């Protein structure tokens, strides 16, 4: 188990020395898109929650073809708003329920250290 936790204020910096295979070791789910919402990064705890196996979503549109539930206002609407930017930081909320049981959820969103990529955090709550 990779010791970080959940909505820690220094997690990209932290994250940016992990592989996937380390980044499977959290104890929550971590997406890694890029700025046109493609899946860069999906670990296994993130997969336990979806139900989606990681390395088959990889490098597909999130909010196009894996997650439409998340094309909202509510979620796609800060994403697009925080990669204009150049900068995003929110937490809140939210219900998975695309082709699974419906799962209240919390979802955490940060730009990464990196240049034009975006973390999405997600827990069970
Ligand atoms: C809403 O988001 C529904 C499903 C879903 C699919 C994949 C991932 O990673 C999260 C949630």
């Amino acid at each position: 188990m990779e010791h970080v936790a959940f909505g820690s204020e220094d997690i990209e910096n932290t994250l940016a020395k992990m592989d996937d295979g380390q980044l499977d070791g959290l104890a929550f789910g971590a997406i890694q898109l890029d700025g046109d919402g493609n899946i860069l990064q999906y670990n296994a705890a993130e997969g336990d929650i979806t139900g989606r196996d990681p390395k088959q979503v990889i490098g597909k549109n999130f909010f196009k073809d894996v997650a439409p539930c998340t094309d909202s206002p509510e979620f796609y609407g800060k994403f697009k708003e925080g990669v204009a930017s150049g900068n995003l930081n929110t937490m809140f909320e939210y219900t998975f329920d695309y082709q699974m049981t419906p799962t209240k959820v919390k979802v955490h969103m940060k730009k990464a250290l990196s240049g034009d990529s975006y973390w999405v955090f997600v827990k069970r709550v």
